Parts: C-alpha cells; structure tokens; sequence
C-alpha cells in the first residue's frame, strides 16, 4: 500500500515492488512499465531497503532512464545534407536531422522553381528541384548541354536517406514523339514536319508549339530549345506562324518538366546544404514536403551547439528535448539523445503518462537510431 517505487541516497537506483518482494531496476522507464502508471520514486536511506528480501534485476537494459518530452504546436521535421570537399575526388557528405524549429533565410531558403541541385547516388545521376528529384543523365555530352546546364557542372554524392526522403517526380527527359518526322498531317507547310516546333508572337511575346501527330501542343522556351537541339528537322530558326493559320487547329497538351525559366545549377560549393523540410502545424491537412538549398543548417549558430553526433547512428541530430511520435498506427519516443524506442499499443503509452504523439515522417524517424522497444513483456527479464 503505497507508493512502490524507491530510489537509494548513496546510489540512487530504482527498486520496484512485486507481487509481494522488490526487485531492483536499470531505468525509470522499465519500473513505470512493470507498474503502469507514472509515478516517481521514494528516496530511501539503504537500511530500508537491507530489512527486506529482495529478488532481482528486471525491465530493459538500453532503455532511455525517462522518457521527457517539449511541446507543440509545430512538428518540424527536417533532413539535411551538407557536403565538405565539394570539388574532391575523394568527397564527403556529413547528413543531419533536425526536430527543432528552424531559422531559415535567404542564405538557406527552398529551392526557387528555376535553380536545382546536381545529384550522384549509385553510379547514376539525378537532379533535385522543389518538388523532389528526377533521374537523368550526364554521359550524352549534348543531351546535357540542351538545358542550361553543361559537363563543366558534375554532380555530388548524396545520402541514402536524403535519397529516399526524395519523392521521385520521374525523370526529366522531354516525353517520346513516336511518329516524328512523318509528312505532316494538318496541312501545314510540308517541311514543317511533325515534331517540329514553331512560333506565335501573342501579346506577351512569342508562343512555341510543337507539331503532334494528334494536334498542336504549346511548350515554353526552354523545351522548345531543347526539342530543338533533339532534332530541328532540317529548320535554322522555328518559322513564325500567324494566328489565323492554327487558330483552327486542335490544341494538345505536352507534359515537359523544363521550367519556364532558365535553369540555375547551385553551386554545391558556394550551396552546401541540401535540406528537405516536412511540417504539420497543428490541423489535418496535409504534410509540406520542401527542399531547401543554402549555406548552412536553417538553424540558429547557437544550435549547431546541440549537435549529438549519433554514436553507432547514421546523422547527426539536433533535438529540442524528447518527442512523442506517432507515424503512418506505429508509435515512437524519440529520447533527448535522438534515439527512437517502439512504442507499441495505445495502452502502453499510457503507463509512461505519454499523450498526443505528434505526427512525423517516417522517411526522417527511421534514420533515428531504433532502441529497443518499451512493452510490459520485455521489461519482465530477471537478471543478476
Ligand atoms: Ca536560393
């Protein structure tokens, strides 16, 4: 009748009452899971607990001691790449996750829908916009050339879990036109071939299309260029068309995943951090998936002072306190040392005093060191 957890003065360790004697216990955690409910300890002079006949050991060994937690509001959860020797042979990739809010600017800000981040993982090369990154290749000499970017621009190692936190949109490669080259079958000017590409001059300059086997399709400038530098069909300059000509003509849509505007390849050296930012404020809606380029971590100078350089982990984490989070459900304590320990039932959770698991991105916990996990079976182990 009590009280049922006692702590030492001399050594200060955690005895737990059973059934009908005690046993000692590694943490706090372990003694709050035999119990199930959060209750704190009763400092006790040893001669206490010396008048008593004591069992044994039980509960989880590399289990966190508490189990404290900050709060939210937000649930920020970034992943970010940074890169030393961005011009080596010979370079390297120090990668960090991030539970904190952030500090971003102009000096570390998302990726506008124009620049992008030249990418290698796995012998093939990728590229990395807003959205997330998409296969291409830098072997075709011209292909390359055809957008922007050149060969005196070479791609730069990139993290697994970078790479799988990337959603990939594709890849960039302008879609097939399988009958090109075929006589025209819109009655156009026979050597304007189809996939050929011919300009408008609208009220807002001039407007590219390109000739389908299906009707017309209206492309930006850049993938007019490109489609071009593909095949020109025997044409010097796209021929000026004038309204009335395809005013007529069916409309169709060409996919093309080339901006609009140039292309602007950050320069890894000058742009080393290459972050992706996920975020849930507090309603349903929906996560915000962001990539981020910039010069350094979007956290304030004060916090790359709590970098905890994951022991036997993968990154390093930079954490405000405990979280309590929930995934997809499959539930997780992150502990002040950025380790995830499975917490498995509703019920379980409960007898911690551990409520609202805030939701994180799995892409990002599962790069967290996973302990073992906190249930009642585990932490009935007798030992010496
Ligand atoms: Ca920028």
């Amino acid at each position: 009748m009590g009280t049922s957890l006692f702590t030492d003065r001399a050594t200060n360790q955690l005895y737990v009452l059973l059934s009908g004697q005690l046993h000692p216990v590694y943490n706090l955690t372990s003694a709050r899971l035999v119990l199930g409910n959060p209750a704190n300890p009763a400092t006790v002079k040893s001669s206490e607990l010396s008048k008593l006949p004591m069992g044994q050991t039980v509960g989880i060994p590399g289990a966190p001691y508490a189990t404290p937690v900050s709060a939210g509001s937000t649930s920020i959860w970034t992943l970010c790449d940074t890169v030393a020797r961005a011009d080596s042979t010979s370079p390297v990739v120090q990668t960090a996750v991030i539970a904190m809010p952030l500090e971003i600017d102009a000096s570390i800000d998302p990726l506008q829908s124009h620049e992008a981040v030249l990418v290698s993982y796995q012998g093939e090369t990728w590229i990395v916009t807003t959205k997330g990154r998409h296969a291409i290749d830098l072997t075709d000499r011209a292909l390359t050339s055809s957008m922007g970017i050149p060969v005196t621009a070479r791609p730069t190692p990139i993290s697994e879990g970078m790479f799988n936190a990337l959603p990939d949109m594709g890849p960039w490669q302008l879609p097939p036109i399988p009958a090109a080259g075929a006589p025209n079958s819109l009655g156009l000017p026979d050597d304007l071939v189809i996939g050929s590409v011919f300009q408008i001059h609208t009220d807002k300059g001039p407007q590219y299309y390109v000739v389908l086997p299906d009707g017309i399709a209206q492309v930006n400038a850049t993938t007019a260029a490109a489609l071009r530098a593909t095949q020109a069909h025997g044409l010097v300059a796209p021929p000026a068309m004038v309204p009335s000509l395809v005013v007529r003509i069916a409309e169709r849509v060409y996919p093309s995943p080339l901006p609009d505007e140039p292309l602007k390849i950050v320069s890894r050296p000058q742009d080393p951090a290459l972050c992706w930012s996920w975020q849930r404020s507090a309603g349903d809606q929906s996560p915000q998936s962001t990539v981020l380029s910039g010069r350094h971590l979007p956290i304030s100078p004060s916090a790359m002072n709590m970098g905890i350089k994951q022991i036997h982990g993968t990154a390093t984490v930079y954490l405000d306190g405990g979280k309590f989070v929930a995934l997809q459900e499959s539930m997780y304590y992150i502990d002040p040392q950025g380790v995830r320990y499975g917490v498995p039932n509703a019920e379980t959770a409960k007898s911690l005093g551990l409520s609202s698991p805030q939701n994180a991105p799995w892409e990002i916990v599962r790069l967290l060191v996973d302990g073992p996990v906190l249930s009642k079976d585990a932490a009935l182990l007798e030992h010496d």
